[PDB]
């Protein structure tokens, strides 16, 4: 964000446009690298400006700096994701829902927020605990359930994550719920993204979700390309919702990286309170930063 103000100093003149322009690039490729965007996609982003500089005049009847501004919008956008806004409804009643990530990337504030946005469009929810690694969880989700009318399934002395999944979407389908979703977690330490992708995938072979959303922390910059890239080869139906673009400057980085991968975003979390999140646009995403 910090180039909306760089964007104003552009617009509301001061220099002629050939000189403005170079000024206003190298502000953009400055903020951008600084919020962790991956260098080859920054000067990649910039060539394609220019080439779109040099190669489409702009109509007389139109200003200059309102049309630069309008390419590097575009340009921008598909940086963060194209134009194909994802569908996230459900396609069939009742709809299973699997959160995986690492720990820590705020997968159960994510659950309950997902329960939220939901519940909000008119359906009947389900929460299910079957993350047996952090103790806390079952609780954690259960007071986020409560915040908002939601039940939530878990089973806190039971350390067997699958057979609680299990239960909990057997127990949410004969109740009818519309959606269910379960918060799930492979085991800590050394090879994390490892271990997460071996559970994910043996949960998946017993529930069989409809949707399977991965959870990314946006602090880890561009460094979310690698997970993002496994996860996406592991499970090609796959989504991904980034948290924290509230809070770090890496979110940039953490957002292209993922759509380098090919993986779709389908929402952002944007805060620590229930109701923060989004479905992910790029487009409505670069307004807010351009201003
Ligand atoms: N600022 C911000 N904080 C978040 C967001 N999502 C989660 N958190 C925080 O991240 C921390 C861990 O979240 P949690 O759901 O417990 O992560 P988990 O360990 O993967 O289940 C908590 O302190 C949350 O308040 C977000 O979108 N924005």
């Amino acid at each position: 964000e910090n180039i909306r103000d760089a964007v104003r100093k552009f617009l509301t003149g001061s220099t002629p446009y050939e000189k403005a322009v170079d000024e206003f690039i190298k502000d953009l490729q400055k903020s951008l690298i600084s919020s962790d965007v991956n260098v080859k996609l920054v000067f990649s982003l910039t060539a394609k400006i220019k080439e779109r500089l040099n190669k489409e005049k702009p109509p007389s009847v139109l200003e200059r700096k309102e049309w630069f501004i309008s390419i590097v919008y575009d340009e921008l956008s598909k940086l963060f994701g194209g134009d194909k806004e994802p569908n996230v409804n459900p396609t069939k009643l009742p709809f299973i829902i699997m959160l995986v990530g690492v720990q820590g990337s705020g997968k159960t504030t994510t659950a309950g927020k997902l329960a939220y946005f939901y519940k909000k469009r008119g359906y009947k929810v389900g929460l299910v605990a079957a993350d047996v690694y952090r103790p806390a969880a079952y609780d954690q989700l259960l007071q986020l359930g409560n915040q908002i009318g939601v039940q939530v399934y878990g089973e806190p002395n039971n350390q067997n994550p699958i057979e609680i999944a299990k239960k909990g979407v057997d127990i949410f389908v004969k109740n009818k719920m519309d959606i269910i979703i379960v918060d799930t977690a492979g085991r800590h330490g050394y090879g994390e993204e490892t271990k997460l992708l071996e559970e994910m995938k043996e949960m998946y072979d017993v529930l069989k979700p409809d949707d399977v959303i991965l959870v990314i922390d946006a602090s880890i910059g561009q460094k979310a390309y690698d997970l993002a890239s496994r996860f996406h080869q592991a499970s090609p139906i796959g989504s991904v919702i980034i948290t924290k673009m509230d809070g770090t400057a890496k979110g940039g980085g953490a957002l292209s990286a993922v759509v380098a991968t090919g993986a779709t975003i389908k929402f952002i979390g944007t805060g620590e309170k229930i109701d923060e999140l989004e479905t992910f646009n790029a487009k409505r995403f670069v307004s807010r930063i351009l201003g």
